């Protein structure tokens, strides 16, 4: 079934998110610094690539954090605000972690795009392939 | 009356917003560039100082604009998201205008703070004095 197939797919995404292994990609190093992410395998159009992983927060805590980060003007803008059902959240990925989602550069004609993925009530912001991706390509996102 | 007095005050703010004269302040120029704003008169605690004026938009248009601005990495982050009643807006002050609200620097211990001011249904983000302000002080905001 076509419904049946989509149900399988949602389950496989849920396991990938949960476990957060982030396989099939690697850090692009320039001068000892991570500055992008490269695909190390193929992705088909519509495949899960990676979560934009940070801390999920509602607007109140968002404004508190925003005020803190305003005290350091070196800080990148890693706060992604969005709407889910009747509720308004923000994924805050400001802190430096080993997670790769937050290191993927933006491009107008990228190969990854954003999607909201629900796991029993909690929204997760994930990047899926917007086209077939070749092993060795830089991963590049748009909205 | 104390209620009566507060009602007067809301009316005076409404006229100031509407007209947008932005008096009692001036641009701080360094090397021909506006880099802050100075008070040219006194403000009492709780007085209206200035609106953070840009374009008011709901989340949908916000994400569209955000995607555009990602194409120029020189762009400042001027998008202020917030919650009003059951609705979620953003004031976008990214475009360079002659408006002074967007030129006021941030400080942890500033002299201006944010407030939402409603005028028959539309929320406006305004800066009011968080303490008595002396003529000649730099205006500095926190949240
Ligand atoms: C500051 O550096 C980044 C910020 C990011 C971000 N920041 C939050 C979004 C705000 C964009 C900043 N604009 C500039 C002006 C208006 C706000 N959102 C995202 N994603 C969103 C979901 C998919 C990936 N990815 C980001 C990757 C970033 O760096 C990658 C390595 N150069
Ligand atoms: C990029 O420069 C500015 C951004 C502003 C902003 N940007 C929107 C808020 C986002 C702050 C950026 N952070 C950094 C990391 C997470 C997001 N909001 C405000 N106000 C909000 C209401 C009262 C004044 N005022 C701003 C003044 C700014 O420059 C002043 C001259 N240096």
């Amino acid at each position: 079934s076509k419904a049946e197939l989509q149900s399988e797919e949602r389950k496989r995404i849920d396991e990938l998110i949960e476990s957060g292994k982030e396989e099939g990609m690697k850090i692009d190093l320039i001068d000892g610094k991570g500055r992008g992410v490269i695909a190390t395998k193929q992705f088909s159009r519509g495949d899960f690539v990676v979560e934009y992983h940070g801390d999920l927060i509602e607007i109140t805590d968002a404004k508190k954090r925003e005020a803190l980060y305003a005290q350091d003007p070196s800080t990148g803008c890693y706060m992604y605000y969005f709407q889910y059902l009747s509720k308004t959240y923000c994924v805050d990925a400001t802190r430096e972690t080993n997670r790769l989602g937050r290191l993927i550069n933006h491009s107008k004609s990228g190969n990854c795009q954003t999607k909201l993925h629900d796991i029993d009530g909690v929204p997760h912001l994930i990047l899926i392939a917007s086209r077939d991706i070749a092993a060795g390509e830089e991963l590049l996102y748009d909205y």
